[PDB]
């Protein structure tokens, strides 16, 4: 959960989808994410690393798919420093 709240802000939210699409998770449930929750961007953001976890069969390593996406948008930074969060 504290390594969510990383990538949560770690992450930029405006293009939070399209960290999502280097995600690899179905697009059509990246759009219903803002139904669950608009209110709360940060709420709909965790709903990605949130129901991530629990849609997704990932028994652990769940930061590591992310981090891998970050790697690709170059987002190596921003893994350090949610990395600082888990320390």
């Amino acid at each position: 959960p504290a390594t969510l709240y990383a990538v949560v802000e770690n992450v930029p939210p405006l293009r939070w989808k399209e960290f999502v699409k280097r995600l690899g998770l179905s697009d059509h449930e990246i759009d219903r994410l803002e139904l669950q929750n608009g209110r709360c961007l940060r709420e709909a953001q965790y709903s990605m690393l949130a129901t991530w976890r629990r849609r997704t069969p990932r028994r652990e390593a769940t930061l590591e798919l992310l981090g891998r996406v970050l790697r690709d948008m170059d987002l190596l930074g921003c893994l350090e420093d949610i990395e600082e969060a888990l320390c």
